[PDB]
């Protein structure tokens, strides 16, 4: 019955294609399949004021890709984005960011970083709110479907967790995590700098190519990763400390 629209929060590095994409479905019981989608963004991101960008046709599978016109390219910065489906005015919303070269990110993996609706791990939103306001991007990453992302965000706002780049599974989710993090390496030439989660995610942030000093997992250390990440045993508040009197 009613809509489960999503749109990907798309980062992007400036002057580069700028390239969105969402998908659309109903109830995903109902695949909305060749419907025209008109694509809006709030070019000035405090106005309020959505701004037609375009329409693009969602194919068999309900999915949508709109290319931003170089024309109307983005500068530097966050813009809210809306895609509104023209047949009902349901609709999905997501953040493009366009960053400068090199821009310097921190990764965090959010089932096994935040979860102890399951409770959150206690200074989880202070480790990420102090890595944001130290001038790093915040980029959210999940093995779940983008199907429950109504439900992942709602929880991510639930807990004042910083607004970032969040990024999910269509299948393997490591090889998803592992490439979508590549892709954001090379293509978006982000500069991945630390990755956060649980003892699943060392292997991902290992094919990153991240060192064990970059490489931040929760919960006691276990023999088997003993030289290939730092374990926070003692907690969140405590890595609060230590990341403050500087250790990264
Ligand atoms: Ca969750």
């Amino acid at each position: 019955v009613t809509s489960n629209h999503r749109a990907s929060d798309t980062v992007v590095c400036e002057g580069r294609p700028q390239v969105l994409n969402g998908r659309f479905m109903y109830g995903d019981v109902v695949t909305l399949t060749g419907e025209k989608v008109d694509v809006y963004v709030m070019t000035q991101p405090l106005s309020g004021k959505w701004i037609h960008f375009g329409t693009e046709v969602t194919n068999s599978s309900g999915r949508l890709t709109f290319p931003v016109p170089s024309e109307r390219a983005l500068g530097i910065g966050v813009y809210p984005v809306r895609m509104v489906v023209r047949g009902d005015h349901t609709y999905a919303e997501c953040c493009l960011t366009v960053v400068s070269r090199g821009t310097e990110a921190v990764v965090f993996s959010i089932d096994g970083s935040f979860t102890a609706d399951p409770k959150v791990r206690a200074g989880a939103v202070d480790v990420v709110r102090h890595w944001q306001d130290s001038g790093y991007l915040i980029v959210y990453v999940t093995g779940r479907p983008d199907m429950q992302k109504h439900r992942v965000v709602a929880w991510l706002s639930q807990h004042n967790f910083p607004h970032g780049v969040v990024s999910f599974c269509d299948h393997d989710p490591l090889r998803q995590k592992a490439m979508f993090l590549q892709s954001l390496v090379q293509e978006v030439e982000l500069n991945i700098v630390a990755g956060y989660g649980s003892p699943k995610d060392v292997a991902v942030y290992a094919a990153l190519g991240l060192s064990p000093s970059q490489t931040y997992i929760v919960g006691r250390a276990v023999r088997k990763l003993q030289a290939q990440c730092q374990f926070l045993s003692d907690g969140y508040v405590a890595h609060l400390g230590q990341l403050e009197a500087g250790s990264h």
